[PDB]
């Protein structure tokens, strides 16, 4: 009975990465009509699991595995908050500064109300409000802030407890309140009133069909044969061009027997191609012919387009797409294209249009190191508000960086780019470890806590949690009579919640996906700075 | 001046995160005809950049970031492992038991006749040969054995610094020697001996066709309308099949006007179709007609197969190819495959073939936790010999825990697979932020050290880095006279240097990498186990 304890204790990895596993398990487990979800079931698990030994908490892992979560975060909402801003409206930000102001005077008066202290306070409003930052950030605060030495332990220590009880109301209330009861009350359908309004607007994603190189060999006797390259290259259609005859590239090359056209463009195209002159489809084994990706000089020369269209290499944007010659003259300069061809032509051709470009795939670990820091960097800075040292914060500076980075990315391409399964690994592993470490760490006093103050601790985190939404809700909806599935975008980034965003966003459908996206993303980076920074101004405030 | 080293060892995040931001900088820097390389960056700016503060190490941090480098490995090495054992010969596991033995006779033949002092010997092996765990396993048997307590921490504290000395001319040193030296000696080509000896094998990897659907169109007044759609997919040659018209799935309804038919199966087969019958080739728009992957049951009834034939059902493996009929009733029970057609005709034949299975890019957190845990747990046995408590180590089990998982998850596919950027991210970051932690903390006394040790921490490194793998060379090639790039492989192998591995792999080319993966995969492992428990035994020899 002492033995597994001390086993727990002597090796971290195992119990810190075993509070991990059964979590998404029993996150996972559906009971009744609702399912508990990764997160409170790790909080779970590590409460239970914390009873038997006498664990300390590590503050550098869960610094840099809550970093990674929100440069993620930041980097995966990057590219929808500048087109939400330019085509949504104000109102999306208008209701978080609504939603934020109603969350600070209801937290304000039941505070005052009840005389809760200031470190139950910090915990309420952490807890309620879906925030982790705001831990740290009032550790932080009260450390700087003169009081007696007892005072400061006993503040510092009852944070994490009433910030685990109250977390797990928060995720599992919200969620259904925000995916069940307004859709019911509002008598609408998520998936169809979504794609509605996506239709109505133009969120929608269009698919693109990038040309290939598809070998056609010839029909032996098919009465074309003996015309000269160039001319059958001009006989072609728009949008087409025969690469040459086997891997070579010689404009004036007839037709022998059997050989192979390779002819690149579109589907659709190269279908009509083949019934105004038959052709066998053939698979063909040759490395030669393969695309490739160009950032384009300032320069960005014309002519050499229209003699690569001569010279027999297909043009087309990064995406890859047949594009009409008469944006040959108005192109963007130094924009990345990509060309097919030959092995060499193409680098020709790039030689005499621009610098190399880079693979996707391959990422810049320098990027990722200095993003990192100038984060780290960026949270250290702070200003004082009336002797209260506010500051920006570790993980909130994060989100900005992310932020930036991904839109400078966007623009300038010299930079190469995350790959996708990396950021859900590292915003899913790196949330459920600090989570899983808070509720290891604060364990031990746990049921001491919930001797000592009961019902004092979760009805007020529950008000603070519902309250707030409804109020909102019911001013947007009934009053100012906003756009419905806005609403629920608008309120789930104001309170910050990551699942309810999965979750919405799974709901809705891959159509939607990119309206959802585009209205949560302003929401988050408000609400994010806002919550952060009411911290320490309501310890200060109640203290 | 001061200011500087204070905020630095305030900022445990920024340090850490920015002695690894430079280093891959002055890695990738081009200097003369050599590279430095991402880890001796890292150690390099690491050295220089805990001179300036007193910063201490987190163990927890370390262990974990080398636990995933270690699984990392592990998962890529699996595959080949046992394919290497099946075809290649005991040669590999012989050589590297060849190389383990000169090894340990010269480094005990040096240490002996200098003698060196046990601490200074754990350092020495553990920069000579490179091998990280060697530090934590020393430091755990020193702890272990009885001897005074003043003699403990000094060898406890003289390991690191030894260990960063010797680093640095073991991975650059050893990968010239690997590359360069080795092939001017043997007077081959990496690339050209590698290809035919794999030409002579059959490590070659070949390409496979996935069969697609192809929505053709139907030429109006092409005098085939009118005939029912199963004789006309009983016309069509063997390996195609009609889903069928619009999106639905009828067997008798004859082609009415410029309907599609949708055509699935191998693209020389759909070539050859259309010069039977002429067809318009448009891209289409319908979202029913979508492939699934299905596991199959253990019964793995034969006549479903033959009835989804005759259905429109066209049948393949998982990596998806159109197979020979014959093979239907010789197929493996319980065996995974890919089907194309409806959207719910292939659902029908899943549930009268097997279970539903699972799509790719998830990944199974729960698995990848239980692994870690497993990894912890089994490093936690140990066992005594002559009172040396040899233990298995931390980052060692994990490396036979990955090869485990990826062995049994290549039989059973009830387990998802882990993203293989995922895998490389981890190994790169992990490792250099391992070699970053350990060169920050041994900076302060690093000038000390090398006054008190100038040359005999250096040359005896260099000796126990070069002369083995000399010795292992000239056995091999001029005395049993084994093939050439096998040696090579063993080498790299044996010394456990996964900068080598990827150097030549990528200068070997695409086409042999599976032949130099399965020449390096046997000797990894053995090397691993050998080298972490060296350690241990040298101390307490040497002691
Ligand atoms: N999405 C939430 C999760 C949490 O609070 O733990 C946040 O980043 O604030
Ligand atoms: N590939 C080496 C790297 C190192 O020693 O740091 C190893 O895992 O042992």
């Amino acid at each position: 009975m002492n033995a597994i304890g001390n086993f727990l204790v002597g090796t971290p990895v195992f119990t810190i990465f075993i509070c991990l596993a059964l979590g998404y398990l029993l996150g996972k487990l559906k009971i009744g009509s609702f399912t508990l979800g990764a997160t409170v079931g790790v909080l779970i698990v590590a409460l239970l699991i914390g009873q038997l030994g006498v664990f300390p908490r590590d503050t550098l892992l869960g610094d840099i595995f809550f970093d990674f979560f929100m440069f993620a975060i930041g980097y995966r909402v990057g590219p929808s908050f500048i087109s939400s801003m330019k085509k949504f409206g104000a109102k999306i930000v208008y209701a978080t500064l609504i939603f934020l102001v109603s969350a600070f005077i209801v937290a304000y008066a039941c505070f005052k109300m009840f005389h809760i202290g200031p470190g139950i306070a910090a915990g309420i409003i952490a807890g309620g409000l879906t925030q982790s930052a705001v831990i740290g950030s009032s550790l932080e605060t009260i450390s700087k802030l003169p009081i007696s030495d007892h005072l400061k332990t006993l503040y510092s220590n009852q944070i994490p407890i009433v910030y685990t009880l109250t977390y797990v109301f928060g995720t599992i209330g919200v969620l259904i309140f925000l995916r069940d009861i307004m859709p019911k009350l509002m008598h609408i359908d998520l998936k169809k009133q979504a794609v509605k309004t996506a239709k109505e607007l133009d969120m929608i994603p269009v698919p693109v069909i990038v040309a290939s190189t598809h070998f056609y060999t010839i029909n032996d006797g098919s009465s074309l044969i003996g015309q000269t390259l160039g001319t059958v290259n001009t006989k072609f259609a728009k949008g087409l061009v025969a690469a040459g005859l086997n891997d070579s590239a010689d404009m004036a090359s007839v037709i022998n027997a059997g050989d192979v056209l390779a002819i690149s463009g579109g589907i659709d195209e190269i279908g009509r191609a083949v019934q105004e002159f038959n052709l066998l489809e053939v698979t063909g084994k040759t490395k030669a012919y393969v695309s490739k990706q160009v950032v384009l000089k300032k320069n960005f020369s014309a002519d050499v387009l229209k003699n690569a269209q001569d010279k027999g290499v297909l043009v087309a944007t990064l995406a890859g797409d047949v594009m009409d010659p008469a944006q040959f003259s108005t192109l963007k300069p130094a924009e990345s294209v990509t060309l097919v061809g030959q092995k060499d032509a193409v680098s020709e051709v790039q030689s005499q249009l621009g610098r190399l470009r880079a693979a996707e795939n391959i990422i810049n670990y320098s990027w990722f190191a200095l993003g990192i820091a100038l984060s780290a960097a960026l949270g250290i800075v702070g200003t004082k508000v009336s002797g209260v040292p506010i500051a920006l914060g570790g993980g909130t500076a994060s989100l900005i960086v992310g932020l930036v980075q991904s839109i400078y990315r966007d623009k300038h391409a010299h930079m190469d780019t995350i790959p996708d399964s990396l950021l859900e690994f590292f915003q899913s592993i790196g949330l459920n470890l600090f989570i899983a470490t808070v509720g290891l760490s604060a364990a031990k006093t746990f049921i001491s806590a919930i001797q000592s103050m009961g019902i004092s601790v979760l009805l007020i985190g529950a008000v603070i949690s519902i309250l707030p939404h409804i109020i909102t809700f019911v001013i947007c909806y009934y009053l100012m009579k906003m756009e419905p599935i806005s609403i629920i975008g608008a309120q789930t980034g104001a309170d910050t919640l990551s699942a309810a965003l999965n979750d919405v966003s799974e709901r809705v459908g891959s159509d939607a996906s990119p309206f959802f996206a585009a209205a949560v993303a302003p929401a988050y980076a408000i609400g994010n700075i806002f919550l952060t920074l009411m911290g320490p101004i309501f310890i200060v405030l109640l203290s």
